[PDB]
């Protein structure tokens, strides 16, 4: 008995003990549950959030939320500077920039299907697990420019910019900040997909629900589409290292009253906040340029089977991280919110947003396991009031043998989530997603 209901699907912990602002948490009957029977551990990280200096109330966490370093997964924590705010390793997750991207063909299944394995195999070898690389300074620039520099590059279309969450580029990144551990073991990675839940897929839409916000994504069922689950690979991962040590060795000097250790922060304002915020940035603007070169060879893989550029017409419908801390615009201030496996999802009328789409919202993409449905939604206006702007990230909660079973071609080196975000009003539902073909880094 910790928790009221405001709202449906919406949860509130009132503030309690060390909490410094509510707690509130988005849910079903269902996943209600699922963390009732988890002794609610989640939640007690959620209410650990609620403990640090300069949060903004309330701190959040989206239905799929679970267990994490430190902040839960699926959580979403805005911090205000002016307040004496930090900024968490912890609260972004080893994986920064951890994302997705999803282009959109005008091919339909029937089209796609009679080369099927030729695609498979077309992708499985320009996409890396070939010849393509970067000198220390290009990848340097890269770490401070973003999916742009590939672009203008050739490695892309000129108007895929257009369509990255913040065009692929966060604005403070600083390689500098990035040390040479990270720096080294990323670098030779830019292009591939990675290892663990990584993965690459070609899909078609098999259900439209919102045929407006559809019209305006340009979706259309028996479209086929292509999605591309990776991040920053092993940089991201080593910068969270580098700076939550750094910012355990340097707490004492700050007085931050850290209940758990894996909350290790740091004031934004400090030295070494500002200097993770920089490098996290740097790994950020890496894993944009990851998806992108990806983008460029998985255009490459549809040519070299047959599909000619005007055929395929695979354009960036968006790409969005689902680990990462941005300063935003909330409460007519500047704030730094801190998202873990939970997306950005801005409504309708957005200068953020794609003029194409701003009537509609943010497109909000949520892959589901491999060889599961994926679903494309819309950010909504609740959303900015209740969510600082944001909405989920997953679906979910013999391994490729039953794939082949399916009907999916694998290449190896009813969402209840879905419904309790729709349901609390924080992401329309635009389409849904099946796999054919599945790459795996």
């Amino acid at each position: 008995m910790f928790f009221e209901k405001i709202a449906p699907y919406t949860y509130r912990i009132p503030r309690q003990g060390k909490m410094r602002v509510d707690a509130v948490f988005f849910a079903s009957k269902e996943i209600l549950k699922d963390l009732e029977a988890e002794n609610y551990a989640s939640l007690q990280q959620l209410m650990n959030v609620a403990t640090l200096p300069g949060i903004v109330e309330p701190a959040l966490a989206m239905p799929d939320i679970h267990w994490g370093y430190g902040f839960p997964i699926g959580g979403v924590a805005a911090f205000d500077p002016e307040e004496g705010g930090v900024v968490s390793p912890g609260g972004v997750g080893f994986d920064i920039n951890c994302g997705v991207r999803l282009l959109a063909s005008h091919l339909t299944l029937e089209d796609l299907l009679p080369r099927q394995k030729e695609l498979a195999d077309a992708l499985y070898r320009l996409v890396p697990s070939r010849d393509v690389r970067f000198s220390k300074r290009e990848l340097k620039e890269i770490l401070k420019e973003g999916a742009g520099w590939l672009v203008k590059r050739g490695y892309g279309y000129p108007e895929d910019v257009r369509f990255i969450e913040s065009q692929g580029r966060l604005p403070w990144a600083n390689p500098d900040k990035v040390s040479e551990r990270a720096f080294e073991r990323g670098a030779p990675q830019i292009g591939t997909l990675g290892s663990g839940n990584h993965f690459l897929e070609v899909q078609y839409v098999d259900e439209v629900y919102d045929e407006e916000a559809a019209l305006a994504f340009g979706l259309f069922k028996g479209q086929v589409t292509v999605l591309i689950h990776t991040g920053s690979r092993g940089l991201g991962h080593q910068v969270c290292q580098d700076y939550v040590e750094r910012f355990l060795k340097v707490a004492p000097r700050y007085g931050i009253e850290l209940v758990d250790k894996q909350l290790a922060a740091a004031p934004i304002k400090s030295p070494e906040g500002q200097d993770y915020l920089q490098a996290m940035a740097a790994a950020a603007n890496f894993a944009f340029a990851n998806r992108q070169l990806i983008a460029h060879f998985v255009r490459e893989a549809f040519e070299k089977v047959g599909f000619t550029p005007r055929d395929h017409g695979l354009r960036v419908l968006y790409d969005l991280a689902h680990n990462n801390a941005k300063f935003e615009e909330h409460r007519g201030r500047r704030v730094l919110v801190h998202r873990k496996g939970a997306t950005r999802a801005f409504g309708p009328g957005h200068p953020e947003v794609p003029e194409e789409y701003r009537r509609v919202g943010q497109p909000v993409l949520v892959p589901g396991d491999m060889g599961r449905y994926s679903y494309v939604l819309a950010g909504t206006e609740k959303a900015m009031e209740v969510s600082f702007g944001s909405s989920c990230h997953g679906a979910g909660r013999n391994l490729v043998k039953e794939l082949a079973e399916r009907g999916i071609l694998v290449r190896a080196a009813v969402s209840l989530v879905v419904e309790a975000v729709e349901g609390a009003g924080i992401g329309k539902k635009v389409a849904r997603l099946r796999p054919l073909i599945v790459v795996k880094g």
